[PDB]
């Protein structure tokens, strides 16, 4: 966080839909970048997987409800986000419209994920509406596991 | 008898590549039939190299 976004505000993306102790907050594994000093320069970042295991990456795209909200958050009227790897490739463009409130918010946020193979590379390019990842997980597989749903308590057996 | 048709759409990595291959900045491709219909628009961005 401290050495990747020299020209963006990394600690101003708190919302009231995720409150913590009566104060606005946000997720911990994602960073919501906004404009800094009335400017949002282009973002061009990349990461290569020198870990020996496949890595799970998560990101999000923000859709504001009004044009003035977009101009007040990102300063750019027209924005796009390109995410690309050796196997994944997509371009996202926001949809600016007013929707019924769910938790007091008329905008939306779409969440996406991907898996990166060992020795591979992933690239993010953006000019607005991007919620960047901060933490990633290097997975280790095992066949004899699963997910169950139960209400019984957990004890020391 | 029914006929199988195949085609492809090209996405160049840079605007100058598009202007050097097709001369048109904005391009579209429409493929239509009695049961099929779609419009394609290129996505011009730089991606990690696969086979160069």
């Amino acid at each position: 966080k401290t050495s990747s976004w020299p020209n963006h505000e990394t600690n101003k993306g708190v919302t009231a839909a995720c409150p913590h102790a009566g104060t606005n907050s946000f997720y911990k594994n994602l960073i919501w970048l906004v404009k800094k000093e009335n400017s949002y320069p282009k973002i061009n970042i990349s990461y290569t997987n020198n870990r020996g295991k496949e890595v799970l990456v998560l990101w999000a795209i923000h859709h504001p409800p009004t044009s003035t909200d977009q101009q007040s958050l990102y300063q750019n009227a027209n924005s796009y986000v390109f995410v690309g790897s050796s196997r994944y490739s997509r371009k996202f463009e926001p949809e600016i419209a007013t929707r019924p409130k769910v938790r007091g918010q008329a905008g939306r946020m779409n969440y996406y994920w991907t898996l990166v193979e060992p020795g591979d590379k992933i690239t993010f390019e953006a000019t607005g509406n991007l919620v960047v990842p901060r933490y990633a997980f290097a997975l280790k597989r095992n066949s004899g596991s699963g997910i169950i749903i139960s209400e019984t308590p957990v004890h020391d057996c």
